[PDB]
């Protein structure tokens, strides 16, 4: 009946293979440069080229981050009202490959005097291509997303439920390219090398679009202002996503970690790869065990519920954390082993470090619900007119949420509390700071049901 109605929908992209592949491969490229930047922006900027302290190579990423959340509102509100999605999407991928210029040239020892020859030695470029290359990420971030779900958008709701899949499994594929291939060259090979692949990688997604282009109010007012209390709302979910992005990777260096050879001293980054590297998995696999089963018999169809559903298995992964940041200092109090990672060595407990598998299913099942249907509500949950703008303001409370967590970070880490007074963690009790991700993931649980149902 009206179920097998839809899950022949579900039967989507048919005529739309070419529109739709394009789009996936301009996502998965341009996440590949993102993360070939942020990957190792710190070494590069504390090294031989520059002689930049840590704390301001710190504050530069901080900014090139923040400014990454905060253009997307304007970077949306310039693709609809002056131009299309379309040649906003060249432009702002023309500027980002002329940031991308940048370092490549300062990491080239024959070019550096060029550009910056004669505290920060050479601020001026860097800080220039820093924001090019912030502004391009924030205009490509908050129209890149409904431009592509336009092509499936008339197949019904269903087809851009399985587009929002596949973008996902796209923007992780990516980050794996970038994390484990690039990543690895920055730090063993050359940057310079290191630095050119990522601005290949730009330079073909432009390509790209180039040869994709022959096949790509009192209501909305109310639209408006009911679905900004969703979002206000959301701030504490990303508040403690990013928060264990961080403290996950701190707890991975401070546990054994084998080695893979007898290039030297893999890259820290790899570390993060974990996450996507079950996120690919469960994506295909999901999507079949998820797009009959849970349609036929009609569970969990709108995009708040699997919000909640995610938020729910973010608490449990907090939990299982705080778990084992237990288990991990009670063992470390027998004996502790010395790992060098990059260039510094941390001391950590003789407790394996695939014990932390079980943390990152639950984030990423999670990653699974919460982050595809946050972005399925942003989409359908906008007015026609100002799709992409609200996108802009999705990811820019992404960052406000991230900067909230970063405040928190520094908060529990004053005198008065102790929690991280101090790279070595074996003194720092991360097992409270986890229970505490836990309660305020809980706490938001209930306050996104209560709004989700006054919002439906
Ligand atoms: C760990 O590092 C400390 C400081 O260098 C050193 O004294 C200790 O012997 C190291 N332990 C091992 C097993 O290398």
């Amino acid at each position: 009946r009206r179920a097998a109605a839809a899950a022949a929908a579900a039967g989507a992209f048919a005529g739309r293979r070419a529109a739709c592949g394009a789009v996936l491969l301009t996502e998965l490229l341009e996440r590949a440069a993102f993360y070939g930047i942020t990957s190792n922006l710190v070494l590069f900027l504390n090294g031989a080229p520059f002689c930049w302290e840590g704390a301001q190579a710190s504050e530069a990423l901080l900014l090139f981050m923040g400014l990454t959340y905060l253009g997307s509102p304007f970077g949306g509100w310039l693709a609809d009202a002056r131009l299309g999605r379309a040649r906003a999407i060249l432009l702002s991928l023309a500027l980002y490959l002329l940031g991308m210029l940048a370092f490549p040239l300062l990491a080239a020892p024959a070019t550096r005097a060029a550009l910056c020859g004669s505290a920060r030695c050479c601020s001026p470029a860097t800080f220039a291509g820093l924001v090019l290359v912030g502004l391009g990420v924030a205009t490509v971030k908050a129209n890149i997303t409904p431009f592509g779900a336009d092509q499936v958008k008339d197949r019904g709701p269903e087809a851009t439920r399985r587009f929002f899949n596949w973008f996902y499994w796209s923007i992780n594929l990516g980050a794996i390219l970038s994390l484990g291939g690039i990543a690895y060259i920055q730090q063993n090979v050359s940057f310079v090398t290191g630095y050119a692949i990522p601005t290949v990688c730009v330079g073909l997604a432009f390509v790209v679009f180039l040869c994709g282009q022959s096949v790509f109010k009192v209501e909305d007012v109310k639209a408006l202002v009911k679905i900004v209390p969703v979002f206000l709302a959301l701030i504490p979910y990303w508040t403690v996503y990013f928060q264990m992005q961080t403290t996950y990777v701190l707890q991975s260096l401070h546990l054994r970690i084998p080695e893979i050879s007898n290039p030297h001293t893999l890259p820290a980054a790899w570390l993060t790869m974990f996450d996507a590297v079950l996120i690919l998995l469960l994506i295909p696999l999901k999507d079949k065990l998820v797009d009959p089963i849970l349609r036929r018999h009609g569970l969990l169809p709108s995009s708040l519920k699997r919000i909640a559903v995610g938020m729910f298995f973010v608490m449990c992964s907090a939990f299982a954390a705080g778990i084992l940041e237990s288990k991990r200092l009670n063992l470390v109090k027998e004996k502790t082993i010395n790992q060098t990672i990059g260039n510094v060595v941390y001391h950590a407990a003789d407790l394996s470090l695939w014990w932390q598998v079980p943390q990152y299913l639950l984030i990423g099942i999670s990653e699974i619900f919460a982050s595809i249907a946050g972005l399925e509500f942003a989409y359908s949950a906008a007015p026609k007119s100002m799709q992409s703008a609200i996108m802009g303001l999705f990811f820019f409370f992404s960052g406000v949420g991230s900067f909230v967590g970063s405040g928190l970070l520094a908060l529990v880490s004053i005198k008065a509390i102790g929690w991280m007074s101090s790279g070595n963690i074996n003194g720092c009790y991360l097992n409270y700071y986890f229970f505490l991700l836990a309660a305020i993931q809980g706490a938001t649980l209930l306050l996104f049901l209560i709004i989700s149902v006054k919002y439906d």
